[PDB]
């Protein structure tokens, strides 16, 4: 799994980025 | 599973990006 | 599986990006 | 599982980045 | 699991980066 | 997995009330004697 | 797994209130003789 | 596993409460009398 | 694991309340004669 | 383990409470008689 | 000429509420992307 | 000409509350990104 | 011209209550990311 | 011409409450990235 | 002309209140990055 996350400006991050849920619980 | 997020300008994450979600409870 | 995701300008994310879903629940 | 988080300019984080998420909780 | 963080500015972090969850509760 | 759960009980009973209006002009609002919970946007 | 949850109980009574209005003028938020929990946004 | 829990028990009985409003003009908040618990936004 | 919780048991009784509101205009905040626990922003 | 937890006993009874308003203009803020805890933000 | 005298927004949500969107009281001028 | 003379924006979230956009209650001009 | 008299933005957030966004009481220029 | 007589930004929390992004009261110029 | 005569900005977070972002009461001009 690649991920890529390029912002050429502003680039922020506030919610969940998860490369694998199996389980548990994530509240954003 | 490749996932290419690029913005040109203001690129901003508010929600879930889940590359598998396999189980579990993913709230926003 | 290949997501691609340009945004030249204002390029945000508030729901739910999910390359495979197996289980479990999204709530974006 | 290789994750990219590259900003020229303002590259912030506030929510929540998993590479992996097998149990637990998480709150952003 | 390689995860890079590079930010040509401004490279701040005030949410939860974890490589792997697989118990415990984590407020950001 | 997640639980969400909520709600009131109520137990009101043997109570006397006496509402009297003799002057209630052009009202806008709320207007209430007695609010045992609930929610109320005047 | 996260858990939420939430709520009152309420046990009112044996109570005697007068509600006596004679002068409200063009009211616009909210006039609670009595309020035992509950949210008023007035 | 987080646990998120709250809320309140109420038991209000005998008493009285004589409410008399004789000159509220264009009002525009709250007016309460008598409040347990909850929320007032005014 | 975390474990949040809270709330506030409210006993109140045997009280006589005289409320008089002769001259209040134009409020726009909170006029309360008792407030036991709540929040309240005027 | 984090285990976060408040709240508050409240026990009020036998008062007498005259509440007399006859010259409150253009209020703004708060004007609470008796506070037993809570939060009030005027 | 415009004049409000009076206006309430009230967001009541019980729940898992949210806001993705703008909530604008009074808009005149401006770009507001939401 | 404008004049607001009483506004409210209430935001009663008793849940999983959130904002992910703009909440403006008077907007004139500039840009909001939200 | 612009006057206002009288503004609450209240944000009563009972539980995992957040704000990722802006909230702006008046909005009049400049730019506001979030 | 602008003038504001009165502004509340009320903010209660009772629980896991933040902000991720900005709080203005009134915004004029400049920029604020949260 | 700007002129600003009264302005409250509460906090009251009773738990794990916290500020990720910028709360400013009153922004003119410079740059705030939070």
């Amino acid at each position: 799994q690649k991920l890529v996350f390029f912002a050429e400006x502003v680039g922020s991050n506030k919610g969940a980025i998860i490369g694998l849920m199996v389980g548990g619980v994530v509240i954003a």
